[PDB]
């Protein structure tokens, strides 16, 4: 992308070593991050140390983007290095000035946001529907572990139709093929036919 | 604010009564609204017909963006006027010439998507936490329709703590509360502590 590696000719790239902390809660918020290569955690932390995650982010995504429209804000959350990680830096004043020059880089900003509440809106619904979700990533977990499935140079591979799983859980075909595309989308499996790529199952 | 005039004046305004709809689910996405006046409902229906208000916009609001980035994309709720509304609206591809000529219109929508992108929850989980999700929705759902659960304005209400959840589905508390918080997030329960409100069920 050119309007990418022009934005990026005018970032400090930044290398993180894996768990290293980027960005602070409650830290003033100057800068805009973009996420070379890696992946990081977006977390909060209690007193007694315990940690949530909010999110994760990985290549493409910049971290940051609510700061550029609203200066003087406080960070709300710490950011972690997930993996080792190279992002780009560049501060919300220098950034406004590329959007004044190049409103392109603003539609990649953008865009970025859109398609990730895109992704996470395929997940919602109500509690019958959380259920149904996770009842099929049992299945395809278990079925990523049964004799008949395939090593895969990404995790394990398996052969099954919506009708089967429908069955195996009680729902339509049309409702599994919907949590299949919202599985997808998360980047948990990849899907062609009947033939499911179950990711991470060693 | 004269960068919102500016873009009110490239717009047609249209009046909508309540209960009226602007946005159908599934639609093809071209246009882009702005809510001058009035308040609205973006919501989606359950397997049968239930609704569930996924949010309220009021005025200054944009709605309906996320086609603006993606190739035809259709809509991904309804959205049904709650009081009567005057909202503009403009095609796709006219407001991107705006953008092109002043991208601080852009700053506005993007200043939006950027505070929903912050506050969205449900973004992560791989298919265990999905699965681990699945179960306790499918525990408050089972509880809440006991014979010793106590009625409640909004649904059924239960006695049950984190820790008495984790022992049912095998998990420990504070996974429990991470996913509970989640859950409030969503509106589909209240969990303020030792009682659990489950909307909408019974
Ligand atoms: N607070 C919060 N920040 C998020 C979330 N997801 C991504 N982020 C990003 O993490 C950033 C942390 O610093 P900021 O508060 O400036 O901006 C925050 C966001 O751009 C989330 O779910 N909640
Ligand atoms: N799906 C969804 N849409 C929302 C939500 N909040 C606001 N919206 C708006 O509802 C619109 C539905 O049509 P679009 O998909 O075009 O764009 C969507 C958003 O602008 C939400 O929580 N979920």
């Amino acid at each position: 992308d050119p309007t990418l590696e022009w934005f990026l000719s005018h970032c400090h790239i930044h290398k993180y070593p894996s768990k290293s902390t980027l960005i602070h809660q409650g830290e003033k918020a100057e800068t805009l991050y973009y996420i070379v290569k890696g992946s990081v955690a977006v977390l909060i932390k209690d007193e007694e140390g315990k940690e949530m995650i909010l999110s994760y982010l990985n290549q493409g995504d910049f971290i940051g983007e609510l700061g550029l429209f609203e200066e003087g804000q406080e960070r709300s959350a710490w950011v972690r290095a997930k993996t080792a990680c190279e992002v780009a830096e560049i501060s919300y004043k220098k950034f406004r000035q590329l959007i004044q020059v190049n409103p392109d880089i603003l539609m990649r900003l953008s865009a970025q946001m859109a398609r990730r509440l895109q992704v996470t809106s395929e997940k919602v619904g109500n509690l019958a529907f959380l259920d149904v979700t996770g009842r099929i990533a049992q299945t395809l977990l278990n079925l990523a572990k049964q004799p008949d499935a395939m090593t895969h140079p990404d995790g394990m591979q398996i052969k099954i139709t919506r009708q089967e799983i429908g069955q195996i859980v009680g729902c339509s075909r049309e409702t599994v093929g919907r949590i299949l595309k919202m599985l997808e989308d998360q980047n948990l499996i990849s899907a062609h036919g009947k033939t499911i790529v179950v990711y991470g199952t060693r």
